[PDB]
């Protein structure tokens, strides 16, 4: 089966927002907007302006394979937990993601050829509430939960899709003064606008296959040709050996 | 002060079966905004689920 | 891992498998090179009978995995003028790639 | 809103050349690596 | 039976992010990225770079 995830976001924000006071001869005392004169009397209006936009974009696609016999269940399930380095050594700290797959199947043959199988999967992380800081809910993307309980059939070594989801989203405000936010010269300096836009998919394919072979080549070619270049082959000590030999070749 | 606030939001599962077998379909994930500060630190987020 | 062999008649091998792997999920290895140290292994776990031909090897399950991540952070207005302009960016890529297989 | 409809056909083009177009698309292909693709193979064609 | 792992990551962070305030006159305060004044009257504008 293929999970795939395709994520995307931009968000924009900008402009200003007003508030404070003011005081005239210790008679009478305006403000702008909730500010109380109990805690102010000299400490004049001011003013706050944002600005940050960003474009989001991350992509996920993960498999798991197993195989049985046909009319017997199996069970596959898995979670790593994925690690990133937040800045900062003495300064510590870490930030961490687990990332859970279960699937579990019934498979048999039919007649003309094709697999019918009953499956129940599921995927993605546990709902955390974590990764304070802005980039470390950026490092590592979230994918959510998902079930499924379906049997389906498909013609022999082609794939047929099992089930998705897709989300497409907008926002807009533009928040501003009444009277000052519509004049031609600087009445843009008055605003505050922020749009944000995201749109995701995923989906949950499927495809089975009939194997009748042994692996070629032997696997104790593969892992010989792993730990000569991945610089962890351990044949070459004469410490070693002696023990390791009872061991290779029966 | 005043403003004018809008938004959209279109999703859609998509699942199979065959006739006469029941199927599930459920999902939730988090969708995170930036709040604006690194140091003076904060988060906001909603689940959005689905069955 | 646990097992259940028996043989066959053509001289193939026929067993029953159940097996696991991995360490326990620990929130620990605070500083940046000691998570860095010992490499992560997730949990995993098999249920299968499989039957294989003498003396050579089939495969019985696995995992890969592939990612990326792009963001460009940068201020509205002065972030696209040609001399500094590229003073006001944050970008930071991520990439990994992991596979697994019993 | 709902619709259904009725489905008898494979996918077209097949998934295998989907996330061959991603892979290499939007950055993560790993094929390319010669010290990964001893263990990709046993895993692609059977 | 045979476990066998491979993992290879590559990541890089540059760039800044900025924040900060200054003032005029006691008369009027600007401040960028949620940097309130009721902390804060003469101390100017900083940065943060990350590489």
């Amino acid at each position: 089966l293929w999970i795939v995830d395709l994520n995307k976001s931009d968000l924009e924000r900008l402009g200003t927002s007003w508030s404070g006071s003011i005081t005239i001869g210790d008679k009478l005392g305006v403000s702008l907007n909730q500010s109380s004169i109990s805690t102010l009397d000299g400490s004049r209006f001011i003013a706050a302006v944002n600005a940050l936009e960003e474009k989001k974009q991350a992509t996920v696609v993960s498999r798991p394979v197993l195989l049985t016999q046909e009319n017997v269940p199996a069970i596959f399930d898995n979670n790593r937990t994925f690690y990133t380095k937040l800045i900062g050594e003495r300064n510590v700290a870490l930030e961490h993601v687990t990332y859970g797959t279960m699937i579990r199947v019934l498979p048999r043959f039919s007649a003309d050829g094709q697999i019918e199988m009953s499956l129940d999967i599921e995927d993605g992380n546990d709902k955390t509430p974590q990764s304070d800081t802005t980039t470390s809910v950026d490092a590592l993307p979230e994918v959510g939960r998902t079930l499924i309980s379906t049997i389906a059939r498909v013609p022999h070594g082609k794939s047929l899709l099992v089930g998705g989801y897709t989300r497409d989203a907008n926002t807009d405000t533009v928040q501003s003064i009444p009277f000052l936010g519509k004049l031609p010269l600087i009445g843009s300096l008055f605003r505050y606008s922020s749009k944000n836009k995201s749109n995701v998919v995923r989906v949950f394919m499927i495809e089975p296959k009939e194997i009748v072979d042994p692996l070629t080549p032997d696997a104790s070619e593969s892992v010989n040709n792993i730990l000569k270049q991945s610089g962890a082959w351990s044949g070459d000590d004469k410490l070693q050996k002696w023990v390791r030999v009872y061991l290779d070749r029966g």
